[PDB]
């Protein structure tokens, strides 16, 4: 059976606000290792992959491997009832037909119960092999949302090139061309601000601003964001939730 | 004639912005003891009971009966246009085709003055019955507007169950089951937030989320509601104004 | 060529803001003394006359004429690109295809950079003679704006009467009438609250409450709004966002 503890109700809520606009039905896959999930946006262009390993949860109990069937409007409509400083405890036997949310007050010991009905959802779950990023851009997620929220207002499609220096991002829209660039940025009493770009080889490639926009909807999730570009596989935009667990979207570039 | 001085427009203001989503076209009865309204909702479902006794205003004057025939979405029109901290004036004379409201600015001496127009409005006005409940509620107004707000995205039904310990919030959904157990619970440095439960018998009923919804835009007149349970007579959801005054839903429970 | 830089984006966002619900296709005309604009709402019913001078940019460069053709929707997705602390330098070339917009970071050392598409807008430049005003009434400009704002939802006429003493707005609507009595009114220790009214003759006059919400849209440009009223020539509403630069809008009165 499943049995797993979250100190704060907010990072759970935080994870599906940043995933439920992008896919409807998915599976949270549990075992040994913590809280999985793999699933296509509903247009099948972008790749979500999020992992809340066991040591984020406390306690974790999963003897044997559960596959919950979720709607995500449905459990958002569950976790907007949890404030995100309740203590969140997820329940679910052997072959279950719910998942059991208990939600905690802190103080004046409320406590919330919902057995959320799950379905049957089929699994997909493509091989994500291990890879050599080109160039590897490290920022605050707050400007990183704001440039492609900026962009978006004015182009479907944004050019990212990498260079050792900085990094451009680049569109043409109706109304003119556009560029916002970041380089290398370090302050030592705000290191939070800083901006790291690391790079084996240059690289620039167009993608979806919608896709981006949505992909910022993890904003939350961590104070900097992690953005991998290779001129082999698709683009990797991670949040890193702790040192532990990373929700992550995975988008291939613009290819005529 | 009718004068009433309130010294912060905010009471009115919020009394009206409570009642307005539920009532459209109503009477302010004024006479000796202060300015009353006893109208059911436009679905002829909840029964609005308002009470502003004299002591509320300062200073209150009306000689004779005077029935103020208000629609309140034209209320709410020049009710916006009083800062919260305005001195607020009504004026009213014998047979009156308007009502006089004056709002009068704490600093900078602006004075706003409108006649409302009033229209002829029958009464219903059903007798009242004084009444012992089986249980009575006592918790922070924030946190039943919260309950109800979550569980309404859940629910069109809400059963609450009362016993000496506690209250339980149930509802069945497409979505699945839900509640919400609240226990008997009492800060001393913080009595605000203190959960009180009398009871006299066991109480299980079945109400209306959505009119429970509407009940808690009441939610700003006082920090704290009193939610009183009947085995016989319609659930009263209270907030009390102060001392005096009260404005008071009463909401039959569901039966087959 | 023109070259001009604004400490900070602010002024220019601002102005912008407070011009685009007005009028979609405008010139911006650049020379010596700054960069004008003078245009008519998209209704044809009031002017629009805004003058930021060479003094407001630090530095300011214009050699020739440049009349930069702008729609002002297409504008504001750019300058929304731009926070308000960055630093802005507007650049363009003689006979400008495009006009160029640079936004500076003050810390992180962001740099956007935008070409936006200039369009063949012909100037229409009405005759502003100088004028003796009837009445002048300076006072806060949100307080002006919270003044029309709350006759709006009442009316869609608005009496503006000036005296020695002071100035009353009046209307009438479906629900009653209603005014807005404003006197002459001094503090010492906030005089940002202070309300002057000059007058050299009665004023009484009726205008357009709609017109009058959309210049109060201007009201971040400045704390304190200058309302001249004549008997001769349109009302002016007038922000001066510097010692220097000013926003201005023309309303003629309502005549049978």
């Amino acid at each position: 059976m499943l049995e797993a503890r979250l100190e704060q109700a907010s990072i759970l809520k935080k994870v599906v606000d940043a995933i439920k606009d992008l896919v409807q039905d998915c599976n949270f896959d549990c075992n040994d290792s913590g809280i999985a999930l793999q699933a296509m946006d509903n247009s099948h262009v972008a790749l979500v992959s999020m992992m809340l390993k066991t040591e984020t949860f406390s306690p974790f109990r999963c003897d044997r491997n559960i596959a919950l069937g979720v709607n995500l409007t449905s459990l958002t409509k569950v976790l907007r009832a949890a404030q995100n400083e309740d203590i969140l405890t997820l329940k679910a036997e052997d072959a279950p037909d719910v998942l059991n949310l208990v939600f905690e007050s802190s103080e004046n010991d409320r406590i919330s119960e919902y057995d959320l009905k799950l379905m049957d959802i089929d699994q997909e779950h493509l091989g994500i092999p291990d890879t050599e990023y080109a160039a590897t851009i490290s920022m605050p997620s707050s400007e990183f949302k704001r440039i492609t929220t900026d962009l978006m207002a004015m182009s479907e499609s944004v050019n990212i090139e990498a260079s050792k220096d900085g990094v451009k991002f680049s569109c043409q829209g109706d109304i003119g061309n556009g560029s916002i660039t970041l380089r290398q940025h370090t302050n030592v009493d705000k290191p939070s601000e800083n901006i790291e770009i690391e790079l084996s080889e240059p690289v620039s490639l167009t993608f979806s601003l919608k896709y981006l926009v949505n992909f910022c909807k993890a904003s939350a999730l961590s104070s900097t964001v992690k953005i991998c570009l290779s001129n082999e596989v698709p683009l990797l935009v991670e949040y890193n939730i702790s040192a532990s667990s990373y929700l992550r979207f995975y988008l291939a570039p613009k290819i005529g």
